[PDB]
């Protein structure tokens, strides 16, 4: 069943007052949740940076995040409901001028619908929405009308709950969900034009900087068996790849037409056959810190303007003839802690790849290796300043064949 209090604040208050009970939270926890919400100590302000930070940094914040994680771990969302939240266009990666006064540009909408309609929107942190439409604030001209599926008698429980913040009951949705845009239209609230995104939640695992070390377990829990059932041919090739062969193999595939080397072709065949035995069991999020050359730039070039970057990659499909290595953790590691482009990749259930870390040995850390000839769709680009330097987080959806 689907609720929607629209603009009835009282009847929503009752509802929020009731689900506020279902969430198994002590007053101590509630306080801790509100601190993050009211951005105590700039934790909400630095959250995004935090998720892409190097280990050791933001210790105390991490300790609060680990406590807040354990809280969504107790969400018993029983009823489906329609939440409302207004946001500035920049917050969801829309970087084109959206309004001109109380009016919607027009080219803006075209551009807007082209970028999001029927697409998934990935957010940086826990989404907090309202139970009733909110007055269009300053520049917060995008109205998000997200339908939150209770998914009670459903397989996976909807990790969402109601909290009482600032004299108001609000919906709090865990990191692991994106908003699939179902419909986009122009609406008018009190003489002011805004864009309204009607969408539904869509689950997608996202370990972020893996603060509770849940990534490796998820990986093993799903690919330990796959690892065991590999042939010694496959086990060995994958071990060669991981150890050092990857440099020679990727180069061959990316630059030498992937032809002309009997030896490699054979190893490549085992690797790919291994990689296909078990499609990714569910929608997951992987990460990858990229070097400028990977996006057509020079090793010593600064990031181009955010505008130029969108003109070049926004809405395009980037390919890779080689094998793409990604990670379940967005954690910044010394090996490449200074890359300026971070890929936030959505791997849909059924993608061709495997959690390589399952083979142990020379294997890498928390690695999801995608099969060669991969292709993904760049959905949106946003900025994040990590320890001083500006980086570009490029959200994309993997195309599954
Ligand atoms: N960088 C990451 O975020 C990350 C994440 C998980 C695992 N790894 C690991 O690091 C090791 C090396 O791989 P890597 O992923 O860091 O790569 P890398 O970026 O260091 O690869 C070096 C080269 O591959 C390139 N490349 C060339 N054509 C490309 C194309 N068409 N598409 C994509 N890249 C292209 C780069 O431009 C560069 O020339 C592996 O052993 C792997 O386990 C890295």
């Amino acid at each position: 069943k689907v609720e929607d209090f629209k603009e009835d604040k009282e009847k929503a208050k009752e509802w929020g007052k009731e689900k506020e009970k279902e969430w198994k939270l002590t007053a101590t926890e509630k306080g801790k949740m509100n601190n993050f919400l009211d951005n105590k100590n700039d934790i909400k302000t630095n959250y995004k940076e935090i998720t892409f930070s190097m280990a050791g940094s933001f210790e105390d914040e991490i300790k609060d995040l680990k406590e807040i994680d354990k809280m969504f771990d107790k969400t018993n969302l029983s009823n489906s409901i329609i939440t409302y939240k207004n946001v500035e266009p920049t917050t969801i990666g829309f970087n084109k001028s959206l309004t001109e006064g109380n009016t919607i540009n027009s080219d803006a909408m075209a551009q807007f619908k082209e970028q999001f309609l029927d697409r998934d929107i990935k957010f940086d942190s826990y989404l907090d929405t309202h139970l009733t439409a909110q007055q269009v604030s300053s520049k917060e001209r995008v109205i998000l009308k997200v339908t939150v599926p209770s998914g009670k008698g459903s397989t996976t429980p909807t990790k969402a709950g109601v909290i009482l913040n600032n004299s108001e009951y609000k919906m709090l949705i865990d990191n692991g969900y994106m908003v699939h845009v179902d419909k986009v239209s122009k609406v008018v609230k009190k003489g002011v034009e805004c864009l309204q995104i009607e969408g539904t939640l869509k689950k997608s695992l996202d370990f972020k900087n893996d603060i509770n070390a849940e990534a490796h377990s998820w990986g093993m829990k799903n690919y330990e068996e796959w690892a065991k059932d590999l042939t010694d041919s496959q086990r060995e090739a994958l071990d060669g790849y991981a150890r050092q062969d990857y440099k020679e193999i990727n180069n061959y595939l990316r630059n030498q037409g992937g032809s002309g080397n009997e030896k490699l072709d054979a190893q490549i065949k085992n690797i790919s056959d291994a990689l296909g035995k078990k499609p990714i069991p569910e929608n997951i999020t992987v990460y990858r810190w990229c070097g400028m050359p990977e996006f057509g730039y020079q090793i010593s070039d600064p990031l181009p303007s955010l505008k130029d970057f969108e003109e070049q990659f926004l809405n395009t499909i980037k390919e890779d003839k080689g094998y793409m290595s990604t990670s379940l953790s967005s954690e910044r590691l010394a090996a490449f802690g200074s890359r300026k482009i971070i890929l936030r990749l959505q791997v849909p259930k059924g993608s061709t790849g495997a959690y390589l870390s399952a083979i142990g040995g020379f294997a890498s850390e928390k690695e999801i290796l995608l099969d060669k000839d991969s292709k993904y769709h760049i959905d949106k680009v946003t900025e994040v300043i990590i320890k001083g330097v500006k980086r570009y987080v490029v959200d994309a959806t993997l195309l599954t064949n």
